[PDB]
Parts: structure tokens; C-alpha cells; sequence
């Protein structure tokens, strides 16, 4: 059977026929930031190029979105005027497919668990760090959406109560703590001039000890989120992406390990894996959310 | 279809015929003192009368009970002489002739509030319970997680408070170790410099106690700040808190709690929480959920 | 007797004749950015003309600045340079009078024990919230140095571990909690766009949630360090400055407040004033340092 | 010049001439359990005996006792102590609290002899300290100065017996420990077996005793912010007495906790037992002087 994933960037839009194992094309186009018409018009398109390009018709659309869904409405909660566009009943339309949408780092999670870092296993728990911190949980692989399109909102459990502040207006998540974006903070305010995760990166190689110590924290907030995560969730094994976590400098995740480990201590620990699919694995996962559901559909 | 609920307690057990809705007996029992094979013995008897009182057999048994479970080996990895590393799975299906469906009793608990109490109706739920420890169940859609090892929904240890206070699984600053009644204990006899048990700490409080205040409201905020922070990550339907230190706290303890809640779902959709319904038979009933949604599903 | 008080701040220089209780003389005059040379002739200049407008001249001069600051050596170790400018003996040869050297944090703590919101008291605790967090400890009433000059670095106690990064090095500091450019920090990371702190304290105003839960966690870790502070020191009174914090809206102070409050529950809380002497009180507390090293 | 101390603790009462440099008597005789004025009579009787075996008469007396004190009043419970003992004596009698009366001990005769200024901290059953400047106790405006246990270490932290919580106290004393190990480990665990636990090589009571060793560092560390002492003192037998690593984690903490920082010395205390009834003395001589 063949479908088409679609993964819905701020800056690019990816698309591809998948088979169950491999895409058979890929198409990437910019992401018009003219409004929702021109994004849904380029989703379309795209996916007839990757069609055409695979020359086999897909049976449904896998949508990856950078946003929280609203799967009851179908609709999307950097990209212009998307928000509250009807996102899937337009590419119904417009294709004659159905549409399946879900969350990029879900999506993420989805593909690692069959194709990617989990294959294997029957459930796992991946986590992204780039900008913000996402991830998804998988479970017997398939996402937990949660009953509101909430769950897997794993960047924003709570670590640290009285910590700073979150952009989901709590404070000490996760993704408060830990992501590139608080790093970045933290970096700027204590070196007192902009520090990007680059630069961080930098002085912490360089052996500066204030970035040091801010690496290192964040690192192990990072490890005992992830270990908190298993008594929740208890997976095959835990997924650890995105690219400030992949190319953090080695003693990141060292210091990562070394706090997961540390906080399963009277525990069974699951194994820590490097996500494997990097850029790719949205649309693998866009791709692979269509599959399944129609394969149990 | 018909099976036999079994929970095993410290101090009782408890058996009943259950039709999937409704007990159809009930028989409490001592828990024996004489050992795992004795244990054995009065879980058949007890389930043996439960299906005379009813005038039916069950299909299967289900058996929840308060340990660490292996679920891999169906056995007792606490209050109950020499059930250590005891097999009582396949020791019971002997005795009885019947499948036997072993669950932890928060688990348990946490099934029979989603099907039968305060989650009556949803697809997804998350229970949580404060007693003498602090233990918790995931329900998706109807069935519990049990996860990869059964460590699935060990909501007491997720870590609230790094650098806390040492907890009894190892770690600090879980859950349990913030906010269970044995913890309420340990603080208050510390703090008051004399032994406090929960009874003497919720006195203090409902007189205006301005350290017993301090010590109670902080723990019901911290049970608030962990159901806000496990919203995340699973998006329950509703969140069930039951156990017998939480629903019985003055009334401040609740309204603390429920105002912490609310304060970490700032940004988010909040899903109602509510007191467990089921009280002292929860275990039970989960006990026999589990044997008859196994069948069921079988 | 009399003395002249130097305040030496970034963009201004405050000079003044100090009669002990009252300035007989102000002169504000910019702070030049020629350098070092430079900003030593303006503060001579603008302490003669102090002396001349008040129609009399002081036996010492009392110096405060924000800088880090080597007191044995009369060096200042966000004026153009002036790294390592020996500010007290170029200041000694060029003027006559003997220069004593301030911590301006020190200075305000000084003027508000003397002249301020602790006058009477004979120990108080300083704290000012501006852009940073400074403090100062007056025992009593002289300012506590540190045997390195360290005392009263009161913005960097640890409050939270694990909290966010400070600028001194360490973590979780009142001062990387609390501060205005730790407000701006927050405001700026949660609503992902710059909000300096009048655009915070306007959403705060507006009854933006994000903006008085940020507040609020501000105010109570100051009167958390504030009632700590109070087991170190047991002070008559405790003194909170700055533009930040008494600037700040309706609803802060009231936070703090209560914090300090609940985390002296089983002590005796000493008052929590607010400064009186806004301002002035860097001058008069320069003035202050040498006005009492003198008759001392 | 010559005085007696006197160091009025819960089990025994210590007493002893002090000429500014050595004991040149010591008595220990137990307290009386029963009565307040019976105290305040075996005082005088210990201050006498003590007098008696060094030959010598004291000109002050000075007093080390446990508890917060009215320095005002001269009274501890609510018992006029001074004027009694005064009036028993003949001679002017100095109060002083106990933890206090150690760091000046350990600043004039001990660990920090030879600075200007410094800061000590007890841990034993509880924690206590007392802050040393230029070569005085500083007291407080009420009594309260150098009440070093109860800084704000862990908001949110567990319940301390001043009424607050996340005080180094409720973290890191002796009762501590024994709190948290008695519930970890789920059995009565005092400070020995929670030793021995941890010279064992059990993960539970290494995680529990590094963790607070590492919050009296921080502490340590955090104080030196406000006091910038000559020195840090570190005392009482559960920090003295504990395992090798309690001492190297305390330490590696204090350390990250002043990167950035001059960090003043970190030193144990010396004078043992004897701190108390030293310091008591030292108050009274150094109030003469
Ligand atoms: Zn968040
Ligand atoms: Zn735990
Ligand atoms: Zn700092
Ligand atoms: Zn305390």
C-alpha cells in the first residue's frame, strides 16, 4: 500500500509517497508565509509532484504540523494565518484523499519508533531538543494523542517549580530549562551580551567555566525529565532528537546519561538512543501516520 | 460473562463474583500470617465461597495486589510474611482451574474508578492515590498501562522536587516522598520535635496551626503541581484522586490542591478532577475488571 | 565640620558639600567618556564647584561608584576606561584632601542607616533592585567591607539551585531571579518578542497572566532573601531601594511583602522600609564614608 | 586577668578558670534535671569548685547556654539567670548562646586564630553557627544574629522546626538525616547505622548524605556572600564525625558555589568539646577588656 506524507515547516514544506518502509520520491518547496490558501494550495501541490515523481498515486494524506491539532475541527491551533484553518477539509478537497494530521514531534516519534533509533520495540518515548522541547510517546506503535490533542506535551512537565518562565505560561518545564532558546537566555544574560547556541557551544569546548556550568544543568535537567518520563510511561526505550541535543559537545551527553541514570537509581532503566532519522523523520512520520491508519482503518 | 475479583491486602482479602458491572458476592477474609502457601490457600477458599454466595462460577480470576509486581513471572515481588518473590499466578490457576490476571492495586483501583466510578464515561483517565504512600493508574481507552516492565503509572515517583527529600524507591523529591501520608508524618515529627501522626497533623491544621498549616497546604499543592505536570503528558479524559489521606484532609488540603492544579494548567486545558467514588472497594472491583476485560478482549 | 561627597554613575556625577546632616551644595554635570584622565578632572572640577556654591570647603572626600573596586589600592578594578585607574591617589594629588572610596550600594546603604529609612537604628540591611541587585550591611552604622571586600554582596545568595544563570558565575542568585535585566530576561524568553520592564509592568497593569506570574515569583524571592538575610543579621530594620522594585506596579511590593512576612513565621521580623532617599542617597552616602572615617 | 565560663548544657554543666590563654581548671558536674533555681545554685557551686582547683578568683563570669537569649533581660527558661547568679557570685556575669560561644572559640583559640574576622557553623543534632567580627560575636539588634541554620536553602523545601522550610537545618543537621533515612530506608535509622549504611557502599544512604553535605557547602558558600569572613569554620560531630566523602562532597560544593568568587578558607574546628566552655569564658574576658 502507498500513501503521501506531507511535513508542514515554518520555512520549508516536504512531501513523498511512502510504501510502509521508504519514500519513493521527495519534494521540498519553500513554505509561502502569504496565508493558509497559498500554504494548503503548495501542500496540494506538492503532493501531486511527489505522486508524479513516484508515478503512484497515494490512497491517503499523512499532514505533519508544527502546531498543537484540533483533530474534531481538523484544524491547525512562523506561518502566516494558518491558525484555525480548516487545514484538512481544504486538502480533502482539493485531493480527493483523506487526511490524517498530526503533530511534527509526534510525527518525529512515530517514525523513530518503526523505521528509526525504536524499531523493534512496542512502545517508546522520544523527546526533541532544538528551539523548544517536543516529543511523543508511542504505544504499541501507535501516538498518544490524549483526549484534547494534548498529550505527549512532553517539554512542558514540570522540573523545577519556581524556575523561569515558561512560553506556555508555566515556568520551570522542561523546554523552559533545557531548550536552545533557554539556552540561549541564560547564555545572554549571564555573558551579558547575545550568546546564540553556536557561540555557547564554543566557550563551552574553549573549557569557560560559566558556560560550563550552564550546559551541564541544562544536560541534566534534560536526563531527569526523561528519567521522571519513565515512571510514567515505562517504554521499550527512550528516543533523544532535534539538533541542539544531537550536536551538543560530548560532555552534554555524558552529563545527560550520567542524571538519567542517576534518577532510575532503585529502578529498571530503559535504554537512551539517539534519534537516527534526523532531518527526515517529520516527514516519515507525516507518512506513516496516513499508513497506519488506514492499515487499522 | 462471569469472573471472581480477588484483593489481597495485609490485613484482609476480599473476593466477589462480578459480572462486569456489578458484584454479584462478597467475602472478607484474614490474610494469613503462615506464609505464601497458606495465602494461596485462603485466596482459592475465598474465591470458592464468593462463587457459592453468588450461585455462579467466574471464567477467570482477577487478583490485585499491593506489591511490586512481575508481571512476566506472575509473581509477588510489604505487610505479608513470606510473599517474597512468591508465584502465586500459576499457583492459583492451579488450585482453581482458572486463567488468574494479576494487577497491582492502584492499577486496579484506578480500571475500577474508570469504568465503574469517577471517570465513568471517558475514553482515558488518571488516578491518582494518597494514602500511606502515594500510588497512581493510566487508563487508555478502558485498559490500564502497564508499560515495557510493568513500572507503567508509578505516578508517586515522578521527580518534583530535585535536591528533596530522600524517598523510599531510591530517589528524592518523587511524589511520594513530598506529599504521601507517611511523608506528611515524617515532616510534622520533625517539625513539631514529637511524634505526629496524620490523625494529630490534621488536628493541628483544622486549629489554626500555623506550622501544621504550613506542612499540609505545601503537600496538597505539590499533589496538585504533579497531576497538573502528568496532564502533559498524558491529556487524560478526567483526573480521579482518591486514597485515604487525601480524601479525608480538612478542606483547606483540597482547596490548595485544586488551586495549584489550576495555576499549572495556566495555558492549557484543564481536565476536571475529581474524588474517587468507589472508596474501600475500588481495589476489588479493578481486581475483577481486570480478569473480565482480559476475557473480553481475549 | 565639613566633607565633600563624590557619586560617580555612568551617564552623571553628583558632587556635594556635606555638613554632617544636610548638603550645603548639588552639582550634577555629565560623565565624561574621554577616559579615564578625563572623568578624574570632571569629579575634581565639579567638587570645587560644590565648595564654591556652598561657600565652603571640605577635609575630605568621600568617592562611590558601581564598580568592582580594589580598596586597599584606591582602584576602580560602564565608563569608557578606567579599567584599573587609580581614581584615589590621582584624585589625592590633584585636590588637597584625603579620598575614601565607596561601593555605591555600600553609599546608599550608608545615607539610608544615617539620613534614611533607618535612621536611629544602629544595624539595618540594605537591598536595591535596579537593573542588578546590590545590597549593603551597616553595623553599627559603618559599612561592613569583608576582609575582601566582598560584604554585602547581597544579590548573590543562592536562593535557588538549579535556577538560572547568574552573571557572577553561579546560579539561582537573587540577583538572577529577581533583577531587572532578570525580569527582562524572562518577560523577553516567555513572550518571545523584547519586553524590557516598563512593557512588562504594563502587561502586569493589563492583568496579563504570563506577565503577574513572572511578577509575583520576582517579588516573593526577594522577600525570601530579604527574611533569610534577617537569620545572618538580625538588623533593626531591613531597607529595600532601587527603581525596580519601588517603581514597580501595585501588587509587587504587596508580594514581597507577604513573602518576607511568611518566611519569618516563628521570628521576630524586623520593619521592611522602603528608601526615602532616592536619588541622592549614592552622594550622601559618599559624603557619608568620609564624613565618618574623619571624625574616626 | 582571670575569669570562670561556665557552659550550661542540657546533660552536664562545665566550668573552668580562664586566664586569656588555657583553662587552668575544669569541672564537669551534671545538671539538675528538677528545678530552675537549683541550676542557677550549681553554677555558683561548679564556678566555686572550679576556683577552688585553680587557686584563683575570677573577676567576670561568663555563661554559654543552648538556648535564644534576652540579652536585655539577662534571662534564657524566662529565669533571671544574671541577676541571680550575680547575686550568688559576687560578680558581673556575661550571657552568651552556645554555637556562638564556640566560634568565638575557635576564632581566638582555634581554627581561626589569628583573623579578623570569621564564620562558624555547627552540625550536630541540629545546625547552628555564629559569625566573628573583628574578634567579637555579633549578637543582633534582638539576639538573633548568626542564627546561620535557618538561611533559605530549598523553597519548597521540608518542614523545619523554626517554622519555616528549606532551611539548612531541615536539610542538613543530624535530626535531618535521621529523618529522611528513618523514612527511606522505611526502619529507625540513626546517625550511626546511616554511617555505617554509607561506609557500606548503600546507594540510598550515599545519595541522602552527599545531598546534604553539599547543602552545608552551598550554605557556606552563600554566607561568604553576605559576611566575606577571614575564614569558615566547620564543626559539631556530625559534620567532624562523618564518612571521608561527606567532607570531600561539602567541600567540592562550597567550591562551586564561589566560581566567580575569592573563597575564604574552609577549615574544621579544633577545639572540640571544649568550645563551649571556652567561648563562655572568652565572653566574659573579652567584656572586661
Ligand atoms: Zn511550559
Ligand atoms: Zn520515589
Ligand atoms: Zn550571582
Ligand atoms: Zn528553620
Amino acid at each position: 500500500m502507498k500513501v503521501v506524507g506531507l511535513d508542514l515547516g515554518g520555512t520549508k514544506i516536504a512531501a513523498g509517497v511512502f510504501d510502509g518502509k521508504r519514500l519513493l520520491s521527495k519534494v521540498v518547496v519553500p513554505t509561502p508565509k502569504e496565508g493558509g490558501e497559498r500554504v494548503a494550495e503548495a501542500l496540494a501541490e506538492a503532493a501531486e509532484r511527489a505522486e508524479r515523481e513516484a508515478g503512484v498515486r497515494g490512497e491517503a494524506i499523512g499532514l505533519g504540523t508544527p502546531g498543537p491539532l484540533d483533530f474534531r475541527r481538523g484544524v491547525i491551533r512562523n506561518i502566516p494565518g494558518v491558525q484555525d484553518f480548516p487545514i484538512r477539509r481544504i486538502l480533502e478537497e482539493a485531493t480527493g484523499r483523506p487526511v490524517f494530521l498530526e503533530n511534527d514531534a509526534n510525527a518525529a516519534a512515530l517514525a523513530e519508533h518503526h523505521l528509526g533509533a525504536a524499531q523493534g520495540e512496542e512502545s517508546s518515548l522520544y523527546l526533541t531538543v532544538s528551539t523548544g522541547i517536543g516529543g511523543g510517546v508511542v504505544l504499541g506503535g501507535r501516538v498518544l494523542r490524549g483526549e484534547r490533542g494534548q498529550g505527549g506535551e512532553l517539554g512542558h512537565l514540570t522540573l523545577l517549580p519556581g524556575g523561569p518562565a515558561c512560553g506556555c505560561g508555566l515556568e520551570g518545564c522542561l523546554e523552559a530549562l533545557a531548550a536552545g532558546r533557554a539556552l540561549e537566555r541564560d547564555a545572554t544574560y549571564a555573558f551579558q551580551r547575545p550568546v546564540d547556541t553556536r557561540e555557547l557551544f564554543r566557550l563551552f569546548q574553549a573549557g569557560d567555566p560559566k558556560a560550563e556550568r550552564l550546559v551541564l544543568q541544562a544536560a541534566r535537567y534534560v536526563g531527569i525529565g526523561l528519567a521522571s518520563l519513565v515512571k510514567a510511561f515505562d517504554p521499550g526505550v527512550v528516543v533523544l532528537g532535534g539538533g541542539v541535543a544531537l550536536n551538543a559537545p560530548e560532555g552534554y551527553w555524558e552529563a545527560l546519561l550520567e542524571a538519567y541514570r542517576r534518577y532510575l537509581q532503585g529502578w529498571e532503566a530503559p535504554p537512551l538512543r539517539r534519534a537516527r532519522l534526523g532531518a527526515e523523520a517529520g516527514l516519515l512520520g507525516a507518512a506513516l501516520t496516513a499508513y497506519l491508519e488506514v492499515k487499522d482503518g
